[PDB]
């Protein structure tokens, strides 16, 4: 991804979301869009962003249902133009396989969320996360998400998935993660509030990129 | 809920969804709407259903993000008119608390999903599910979801949450669960495909209700 930086666009107003994304477009090639924006403005926002900005769109929908419903969610998401979807691994292998099947059908990608970045992730997810990652490997998953807030976990995840797999990482900035440390293990970082709540989002993105180039 | 039966409306077309829901409305007072329908037709479908049918709407969004994003998802969902939202417990207590805070702010309800109904739930969720339920109790959660496909698990969940908590249960019909057995432990059953894919959905719903009355 351009500059190894993915914008997490979680503003809930189309005008604000379009303004900020346009301001930082010179510094990214990929926007993560999630439910805060889609549930506020509609699924048509994905194709609008894709067109206006010529970016790739990752739909961060944290898909976490039974296989049959997962199929439906993935199909709707790819029909709306998303390039990839983020899927939880905690519901197990059949749930993940259902997403992979739709992605194969529609020429798209699945990212497997293995261990989350917030404090509550320690309660249940962390203890399963190595297994969730190994499940991903055994299903043929090539794209993963793991936590900037715990780079030792992010190192262990990289160890399981190998060097060829693509790994993106949220929790940089607001949640306490560091760009440079996270990029020791992840291929790209996801950044939301540190950019989209900044007085000058372009300057915030530029500042991050400057520190990335320095790596 | 009327007749202890909740319709899982996962058709992806507004016309089909409206037709089936209207056909079975005499037999339910509550419709579960999830992402298959919302991502296909928009969040406005919730208020449309609420108005047309005068039902309660449970938004089955399986909320499973970090606390700050969970807040945003819940706020958007309640603004759209949903009476309650289904939340995953696997992301831990802060993620669940964020949903409870918004529900308290907006006079709504959270349902905690504790153990899922599909085969993959055995891999990671089942081993954490008793703890997830006890976490719910300790957070003050009063509404829960657990699996029709495993009534011995559904008995254990009821045991943890007590008799005053409200427990609803999917997996009846298509996934192999039985109405009567499930209602030994759950207060209401969720039924999707056995009704909405039936040649005569009203007759399917009526058949289920007849077996429920017999209990
Ligand atoms: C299931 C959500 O998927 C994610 O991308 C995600 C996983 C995770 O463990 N942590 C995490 O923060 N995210 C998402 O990544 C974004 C982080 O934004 P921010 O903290 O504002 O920089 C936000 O959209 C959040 O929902
Ligand atoms: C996270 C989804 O929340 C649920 O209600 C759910 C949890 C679960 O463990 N199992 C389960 O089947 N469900 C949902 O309940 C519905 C079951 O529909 P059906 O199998 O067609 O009768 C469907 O919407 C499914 O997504």
């Amino acid at each position: 991804v351009m500059n190894r930086l993915i914008l997490a666009m979680d503003l809930m107003n189309r005008d604000d979301a379009l303004r900020v994304t346009g301001e930082v477009r010179e510094y990214i090639d990929t926007v993560k869009i999630g439910y805060p924006l889609v549930l506020s403005e509609g699924m048509d926002i994905i194709a609008e962003f894709r067109k206006r900005f010529g970016c790739r769109i990752i739909a961060d929908f944290k898909v976490a249902d039974i296989p049959e419903t997962n199929e439906k969610i993935c199909r709707a998401t790819f029909k709306a133009g998303a390039d990839a979807i983020i899927v939880h691994g905690f519901p197990g292998a059949d749930s993940v396989r259902a997403c992979l099947n739709v992605a194969e059908e529609m020429g798209r990608e699945v990212f497997l969320l293995t261990e989350m970045s917030h404090p509550g992730a320690e309660m249940f997810i962390q203890g399963a996360a190595d297994e969730i990652a190994r499940m991903g490997v055994d299903l043929g998953v090539k794209n993963y998400v793991g936590p900037s807030t715990r780079p030792e976990r992010l190192s262990r995840l990289r160890e399981i998935i190998g060097q060829d797999s693509f790994l993106i990482s949220p929790g940089v900035g607001a949640q306490g993660g560091d760009p440079g440390e996270t990029l020791r293990f992840a291929d790209a970082i996801i950044v939301g509030r540190s950019i989209y709540l900044a007085d000058n989002p372009a300057a915030a993105a530029a500042g991050i990129i400057e520190s990335i180039k320095d790596l």
